[PDB]
């Protein structure tokens, strides 16, 4: 069980966490508007990491619209509050989420590193390898958020072993290949790298609200702080990831992306 189905909701939380999430469906389909757009004036050699941001926009859309549907499905306003009809509100679904669009998230980085062949083959399985281990530790803690929270601080502290040594290797790829990036995006390249690790501890702090707020107000925490969470580690930073693969492709000739830029 989920400390979700724990409480009954004020108008005001409630409508707050629809209002969150019906917001963040509307942000990714419109950054999914603006990549696909702008897909055009970036070179053949990183339109890829544009792309993958156009897949994490829909499938990050899609299941926040689902929550959002199942949100409003789950609890009827009754008695002044609003109380659990079904059991069917799951956050479980986040965590699929996560293991379709985490890969997606550290491709797109390893290409504007300029990361090729065998090199970006290998560090792309040991990432994703590392991230499948995070998420399934986690979403097996995450089970028991309610009746043993000494079992989710267990499996957390697994799932952010999993965590660092990520993190160790995406700092390391780009310590090691700075020097090769063009436009000046070497220096912007670790500024990214600290944006991503910023916005992804957001989802183990939530993680563990049932453990410092379990009530309703720690409820409305959480999905407060997956909603700054996935802004932040989806379309900020696939911004800037695009704002990378444009610039690289400025400088080294192309054309339509120099345009694109001298509008700014
Ligand atoms: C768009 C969604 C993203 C980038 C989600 C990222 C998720 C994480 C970095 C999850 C981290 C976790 C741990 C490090 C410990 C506790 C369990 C998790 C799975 C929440
Ligand atoms: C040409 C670069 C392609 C990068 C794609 C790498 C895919 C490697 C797959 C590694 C298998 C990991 C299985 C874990 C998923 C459950
Ligand atoms: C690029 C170098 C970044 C180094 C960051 C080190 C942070 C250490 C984390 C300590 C625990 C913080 C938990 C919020
Ligand atoms: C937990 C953050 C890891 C940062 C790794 C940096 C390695 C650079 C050589
Ligand atoms: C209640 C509005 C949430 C908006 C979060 C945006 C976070 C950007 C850093
Ligand atoms: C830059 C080579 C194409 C990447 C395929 C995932
Ligand atoms: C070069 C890929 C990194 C290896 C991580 C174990």
């Amino acid at each position: 069980k989920n400390i979700e189905s724990l409480f009954d909701y004020s108008a005001g939380q409630f409508e707050f966490i629809d209002h969150l999430l019906t917001m963040g469906v509307g942000v990714h389909f419109a950054a999914l508007i603006f990549f696909l757009v702008v897909s055009q004036f970036v070179a053949p050699k990183y339109r890829i990491a544009t792309a993958l941001s156009c897949i994490v926009m829909v499938s990050a859309g899609l299941i926040l619209n689902s929550q959002a549907v199942m949100w409003t499905d789950a609890y009827a306003y009754v008695d002044g509050s609003y109380q659990l009809q079904d059991l069917t509100f799951s956050n479980g679904y986040r965590y699929v989420n996560w293991m379709a669009t985490i890969p997606c998230l550290l491709l797109q980085l390893l290409i504007v590193l300029n990361l090729k062949g065998k090199e970006l083959f290998s560090t792309a399985t040991w990432l994703i390898l590392a991230a499948w281990g995070m998420i399934i530790t986690g979403y097996v803690g995450q089970l028991y958020e309610v009746d043993d929270i000494a079992q989710l601080m267990i499996w957390g502290a697994v799932s952010t072993a999993f965590f660092v040594v990520m993190n160790w290797i995406v700092g390391t790829k780009i310590f090691k290949n700075r020097a090769t990036m063009l436009g000046g995006t070497d220096s912007t390249i670790t500024k990214v790298f600290w944006l991503m690790m910023f916005a992804w501890t957001l989802y183990p702090i939530a993680y563990l609200v049932p453990a410092f707020m379990n009530n309703a107000d720690g409820v409305v925490l959480r999905q407060l702080l997956f909603t700054i969470a996935d802004i932040s580690s989806k379309v900020i930073y696939g911004l800037m990831i695009t704002y990378i693969a444009i610039q690289q492709s400025a400088a080294a000739g192309y054309v339509p992306a120099q345009q694109a830029l001298g509008r700014i």
